[PDB]
């Protein structure tokens, strides 16, 4: 299949890199370095890009090419009273990357586009409100989207992971405890994703 | 009461200022000759300002003083496919003037502050990918910041209003069938806010 993974520079990125290498793999993220090693290891492509400039998805989409499965692990975490920039640089990194890319992206008949919402009740709380009205828009707008991809024979997909150990809660103060290990999230995702009928009688 | 109502120069902002005209009334929104027009009619105090900029939204903040309670009739509506820079609008008019708003308020012990989402149902459909999110971004962003406010003594209050006859409907060709008048929208709303302890034994 040919395979975009977003935020492949990331914890669950990576993860589902090295679980999807035998196929034909792009893997895009901010820190180059860092993913033209990982795409080097795992024998993909490496496309930098800061998603949240349209123009940058747009270059990254196009050529990319039609998409099978496209995986956008991108986020970014933060922590913050609504009473005392963190609400625009929530909803640029949550949603903006993921309206640019799926607006852009070229997609195979029965592809899959993964994204990554979150838990309303784990993360609407206090501290998190403009983590928590990312992930919120990033639902909503997807669940509007389903019908639109469908036509296309494109299936959306939201996912909503409980916490995972990664450089993500970096300034959280780290994972919190009993955080799954990427590798087990991302096996979970793909498994969810993996019933085709045995007997087509035209 | 002092009250403040942003998007006064709205639909619903218009029939809340005629409803409680007999407060200590704050009128704010971008249309400065309207805006006047209706504060003169109702006695109020007309304080313009584009809310999706911080330093105004603090500015207004500031000069209206400790409110009672805050009603944010602010937002706007489109309409578009996420296939083919609508997302950043919607999520500047619903949440950026939310979050800039209920930031540098001043509140009194005991203040409600009001604010509008939508039906999940309704507006998750085609065509409305970018006011969905910006609403669902809204509605996570203030149960994120229920308990933070009532530490102030404040009262965050969520609205879902069905459709209402407003110029909202404007680039959409107009409020759809049955539509409330905005007038009955507000009726309900002040009604909805409406049990007090008829004793109390200290
Ligand atoms: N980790 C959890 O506990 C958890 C729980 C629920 C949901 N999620 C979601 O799962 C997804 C992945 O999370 P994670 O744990 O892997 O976080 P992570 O380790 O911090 O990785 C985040 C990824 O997002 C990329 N990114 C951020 N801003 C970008 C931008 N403007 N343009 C392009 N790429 C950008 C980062 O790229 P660079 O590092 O190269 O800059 C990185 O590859 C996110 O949507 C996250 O919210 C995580
Ligand atoms: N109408 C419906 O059917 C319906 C249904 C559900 C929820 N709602 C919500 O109820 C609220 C009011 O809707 P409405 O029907 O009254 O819409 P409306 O008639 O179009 O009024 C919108 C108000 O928002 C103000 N506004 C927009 N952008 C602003 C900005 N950047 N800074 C400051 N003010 C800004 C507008 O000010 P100016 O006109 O002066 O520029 C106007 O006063 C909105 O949150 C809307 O989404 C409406």
């Amino acid at each position: 299949m040919r395979v975009l993974i977003t935020g492949a520079t990331g914890g669950l990125g990576g993860a589902f890199a090295r679980a999807l290498k035998g196929h034909d793999l792009l893997l895009s993220g901010r820190r180059a370095g860092a993913l033209a090693e990982l795409a080097r290891e795992v024998g993909a492509r490496a496309l930098p890009a800061d998603l949240a400039d349209e123009l940058e998805a747009k270059a990254l989409l196009e050529e990319a090419g039609p998409l099978d499965l496209l995986v956008h692990a991108v986020g970014k975490a933060g922590r913050a009273s609504v009473r005392e920039d963190l609400v625009e640089e929530m909803l640029a990194a949550h949603l903006l990357t993921a309206a640019f890319v799926l607006k852009h992206a070229r997609f195979q008949k029965g592809a899959r586009a993964v994204f990554f919402g979150a838990y309303p009740r784990y993360v609407q709380v206090p501290g998190f409100a403009a983590y928590a009205a990312a992930k919120g828009a990033l639902e909503a707008y997807l669940e509007a989207a389903r019908k639109e991809l469908l036509r296309e024979g494109v299936h959306l997909v939201l996912v909503r992971l409980p916490a995972v150990a990664t450089g993500l809660w970096a300034p959280l103060g780290g994972p919190p405890k009993g955080a799954l290990s990427p590798e087990e999230a991302a096996r979970k995702v793909l498994e969810g994703l993996f019933p085709v009928p045995a007997l087509l009688e035209v």
